[PDB]
């Protein structure tokens, strides 16, 4: 079985060929980082930064998102939310629309969960994520979000573009720790709690557009 | 209405005369701590220690618990829990049997919530609790519990006896932070998360009996 009615059939080939898809899409340092040889960075307290995604997978995801076209989001109300009122609006394409929610959940249960288990001892993971989407911020379409927390036990933020080369600006601004990650990594991702002890704030971008893929796990 | 069917009937008068209950049960330093002039201690990151109640309230609670008599708990399974199985057995009596569970919830909603809002900015609290019991720790009856996490957003620990003079032992040890509670205060209370970033193991009591207050807030 191979879905030929798609731009990148190899993106969904994780189910049919997990070994080949993992080798082609995951970061080269993902195994090294998981083995416990440094790699993971903690610029802020109770924070992490490890290489997860590769250039090819990021390019394929960006191409699929661009081909989707309907970049909804940016309204106070929410059509995909049961409550019907989103506290924070953002222009993004949900993983449900692209059909990659199942594949993303499988990848999180496979690779993301072991990293959380190793980083946090005594913590068991089930990889339950209710919100998963990729947001693209533009200098005139979507500005930096207001300082708000996350309604989940852990939050993962994965960049999809090179800093400066693709978009000019900054990253996050942790008010509690007085820390700003102004050097985002395209291949690396951060996984830190955001429920109570993290009031996250995003910095603005001047030139270009930066794509961020963030999912709310354990909600 | 003043029901005299109690050893200390004034313990249930939290709602009849709130001013009297506050002036005769809460700690005198609680107002100063809420005013934001120190008092609150931060022995470890994301950990708080501030006075909560007065000595008279603790003595009355201890006397009522002693008069209760039914200090059950100690088996892997349980009958109070809906599931019927307890992850960590402990000899404690829930306030539902005592009947002051509503009073404890009212006290939490009246004093605890605003302090949590002041301590952790940007977090809205409703003071919802389900699991709350007073556990008496004795070396010959119930030793220290193995390290585990808390099935709640926040965990509140309040001492109910004068350490040293009433019991000999230890407090808690933070496995991930190397934080050890060596000199707990009878009036002071412990406030820290126990879900993901904090795994705690209690120290073993040696002499006397140690009485502690446990309450699962926001589960």
């Amino acid at each position: 079985r191979y879905d030929t009615e798609h731009l990148h059939p190899d993106l969904w080939q994780i189910f049919d060929n997990p070994v080949d898809w993992k080798e082609q899409y995951i970061h080269e340092n993902y195994s090294r980082a998981l083995e416990g040889e440094g790699i993971v960075e903690q610029p802020c307290p109770d924070v992490y930064w490890f290489p997860l995604l590769s250039e090819q997978m990021c390019d394929e995801l960006v191409a699929e998102m661009e081909h989707y076209g309907q970049w909804s989001g940016g309204r106070h109300e929410d059509s995909r939310l049961a409550g019907g009122y989103e506290n924070v609006p953002t222009v993004d394409i949900h993983m449900k629309q692209v059909g990659y929610e199942d594949q993303w959940l499988q990848l999180l249960r496979t690779y993301v969960g072991p990293m959380t288990e190793s980083l946090f001892p005594g913590y068991h993971t089930k990889a339950r994520a209710v919100m998963n989407f990729v947001v693209r911020y533009r200098p005139d379409e979507q500005p930096s979000l207001r300082p708000h927390h996350d309604s989940s036990t852990f939050t993962l933020n994965v960049a999809l573009n090179h800093k400066g080369l693709d978009y000019e600006g900054g990253g996050c601004r942790f008010l509690r720790y007085d820390c700003v990650i102004s050097s985002p990594r395209k291949g690396w991702a951060l996984l830190h709690p955001g429920r109570l002890t993290h009031y996250h704030e995003g910095l603005p971008t001047t030139w270009g557009t930066r794509y961020i893929m963030v999912s709310f796990v354990d909600p």
